[PDB]
């Protein structure tokens, strides 16, 4: 009835098909930084936003790892008193600032290599209290 | 799948009636901190989370003001390899840290006065770069 | 009896006078654990509330009665100028830490938000250099 | 029914007679610090406390100046769940920390010079927000 | 014609009569700041100065305590090349900055309660090395 | 009767004879630091003390300059509740800390070239408020 | 006879053909960071190294920008007294440490998008004095 | 080794193996460095000195001269063109070391060679530091 | 042999050259304990005195010979110009701390004030980065 | 020049003026110091390097060599005896200059010379700072 989180996967063939190439690149580029850091807490993310929801879905399905986990496609609120064109967003959660920076670079690399991909705005995010993403 | 953002409000007549009481309380309680301070950028939020999406949807509909704006009901990722019970969440965006604390306090106040309402966990949130929430 | 006396304490919710009781109930729930006394703490904080209606202040005094949050009686600020002008009544709500003090302040703000007939009180956190005699033996 | 603030004075003769010696000494001792200065906000006080309401009342009536102004005799709450003997208090409001320390010293001087006067405890007090003791405007 | 220091007392009966009222006020007002703190060094004072040596003398005789001890009535030198009206001074020696300040306060108090009394100018004084006033 | 301050003098002929030698030395050694400086307040001194009042009187009489001015011979209070043997002192006022150190050194120099004469203990002194010694 | 630097080039057609894909990617991923900053000194680089000189040549030819400039394919010294197999290296010169890190990521990303590319070791480099790369 | 690409200087055991025209410079350095020229096994290869200028032969002799246990020159290389066209080349040689102090002695040593041989070119230079160690270890 | 020698050391006032002995006696008393060696400190300070009269400087040099305060011989500062101009003599008085160095300056200033025939010497405190070899061989 | 006292080294304007046994050292320093060897006319004389050792003749060549517009050695002087008895003399030469950078370069120049010449004495030295400027302008 309501939004639902991306379903997780260990095997690359579980990743939806059209996000698969983005997923693979992310796995190779993130490397060890993609792995759950047992030590740290989940107090970081990167928020990506732009106008195309389908682009963001792929990004959300591509960013699913031990230490890097995206939520579903969401929205920013309308900016003004009235309705305007929607800005969608995905939060890519992770454990430390450095991983969060690498997530940003990762997507920017994907964009660089795919001129037809949306150029997403982004920001590093930090949470005062830890999020419940432990196993 | 694809969410839309809560509709904004002209008059309280435009707030969904199930959230109207929560909304009116927040309007009075936030007072001036609920008004848009164009002097500021949008670099803060509060994230509320819990297991009950209806609770969160009323919260979301309730927090719709000039300087305090909720996103729709959303989700955190599954924490592990397999699927666990869903943790829903709502981000309430605002323009400064003081307001983000007032937002947490508003919700605690509502909860105190309504022992049946869900006791939501939350966290203050800070963004490095400002969000596109300025008025056109 | 020419002098003020301190508010009486409660052994149960129903000992709070009825007109102030709902406000007291909301405070008990909202303050929660922080309403409780911390016998390892000293008393060097308060929130002063002030306004024009002494009966409103009396209910706020009656409502703020807990182990770690205790209102004095309805009192007054001095006149600001050379002649008697409208009275600003005030109540001090004594607390054990700054945190609880801001919570006290928020509690009343919530109360007012949820009850429009309630007076819109002004307030300020207050800090004492020395500990007040509010400890037990 | 409700407490009232001390009446403010235009001339020494308007001061209640029993408090008038204390008022004159404070007027002379405080000197310039007893006057209002328009450069400052009302964010300080001295709280005096003891078991003697009449002694406090003279103190309260004595400290009525442009820049130093006492509240009425009030009470601190009971320390415990049971009533205990009343501790009375007076807040003497000032515009700055130095004036607040001078007020404590003033009263210590008064005690030193009058062995029959009670020995009051006190604390300096700081308010995060300014109190409404300025004139309208 | 050499100056001598004022006489010390043990009893209040030992204070010269004309200085006794001021002495008893100071004894009461200074309280325990008035008494000697043996683990402390004498590196402070209050200098009082004005035009009336008689008022200063009583002040001198008044401030005689374990931790607060006045020297005799003395003088500032002349301010200019020629002789001008004499400015008398008395140093009241203390062991800390707090007591100094209280000494200033003590005498202001005395002045507020006696309009006839001289309104003496004063300064806190600090000595880099300790004075020989330990017993 | 009460103490008076040393008589100021500008010509070395107006200096009391017993102190002329000291004075001539201090005049040359203090050099420019002996001169008054209007852009400075009078918030410093050196206090000299010891058991011999005549020694201190010469010093008092010697240190009379534009920017360096001694009070008369005075005393410190007795250290205890019984009368002790007197410690005398003289304050030499001046405008800055540097000059006060110079004044100290000047007297040590004098002690060094007159080894038979008595030694004085000293301390640099600082006043919170400026003393009334401008013209 | 002596080594020569890579050809600089304005438009992509002047880029050697084999380096053009890597150059385009870099041009897009570096973004503004690829541009010169005349108010910045050349005191950074990334040194890339590996055993395939042809791989290094393409990287060398690809990193030719206003603010990011590669030297030619060079060598590290033999590490021992005997000749062993050669470790080639290319220095990619930059005007700040952030650009350096970005150059490093740019190649990692290239390696993540082409599993056939060699996997170059690399290091940020810091120069005490500025190199003569000013316009 | 690949014929289309630079090779590193041949390393050498006795002084006689140094290329004839480098040898004096080499002997001079060997004396000036003393024991600083030896492999310091407690240290990682994280430093160099870069020498640069416009005469490649001058740099080639320096390159050939600086081959010791703990200081190893790469071959004559180049900086990239500073601008949009080919312009006069600046050649360079990196002389690798294990620590800052050895890197300063290399720099000093060359300064000495120049002050004592006025035909030698006056090479610009800089200390260089690497975040990760280079593969110059045993 | 034919180079400058330091002042001959003497720890008995009568062994001080007679012409410097009054200046010596005054310095010994005025420096007091500051005049003694403190093994705990190192020799990283001095006062340089200079002037055009080498004899006045010679007496100063002879006068300042103490355990913790020790003058070198009368020396010179270089010619300022490309050509020779009238000589500026100097004496370094070595000390173990800054306080003692200022005292040394005050000492000579005192001597000048009490002896108007004495030259007025300019001086400067001096600080050395590294310790001079003035510790006792032990 | 009073014959009882030291005098400053003779200044040059041309290298044939340099005492022959110091000429090698002199030229080497002129080249090593380069620009830093000349008078920096926006600066006062408040630095030096003191060199010391037991061989006065080596120090004398050093004194003679360090003569430039911005680096100027005094004569061979010495330190005081360290103890209350005559012991072996430690000779010293101050090499004056206008800023701390020049003084570090002076120090390095000598060091580079020594590293280059196994027969040269290994002189100890220290940088030196004067609180007031020395009269080396005129
Ligand atoms: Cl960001
Ligand atoms: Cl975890
Ligand atoms: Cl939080
Ligand atoms: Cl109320
Ligand atoms: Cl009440
Ligand atoms: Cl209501
Ligand atoms: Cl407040
Ligand atoms: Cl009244
Ligand atoms: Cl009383
Ligand atoms: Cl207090
Ligand atoms: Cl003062
Ligand atoms: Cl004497
Ligand atoms: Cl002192
Ligand atoms: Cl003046
Ligand atoms: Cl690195
Ligand atoms: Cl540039
Ligand atoms: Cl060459
Ligand atoms: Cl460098
Ligand atoms: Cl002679
Ligand atoms: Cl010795
Ligand atoms: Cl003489
Ligand atoms: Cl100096
Ligand atoms: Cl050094």
């Amino acid at each position: 009835r309501y939004q639902q989180p991306p379903v997780p996967y260990r095997q690359i063939d579980d990743c939806p098909a059209k996000a698969r190439p983005q997923h693979i690149f992310y796995r190779r580029f993130l490397g060890k930084d993609g792995r759950r850091d047992p030590k740290c807490q989940w107090k970081f993310a990167v928020i990506f936003w732009g106008n195309d929801p389908y682009g963001l879905k792929k990004l959300s399905q591509a960013f699913q790892f031990g230490g890097v986990k995206a939520g579903p496609v969401s929205c920013l609120p309308h900016p003004g008193p009235d309705q305007s064109p929607i800005t969608y967003c995905v939060y890519v959660y992770c454990q430390n600032k450095d991983t969060s920076k690498k997530v940003q670079m990762a997507r920017l690399a994907w964009e660089a290599s795919h001129p037809l991909a949306g150029n997403l705005q982004s920001s590093i995010v930090k949470f005062k209290k830890p999020l419940p993403l432990t196993q």
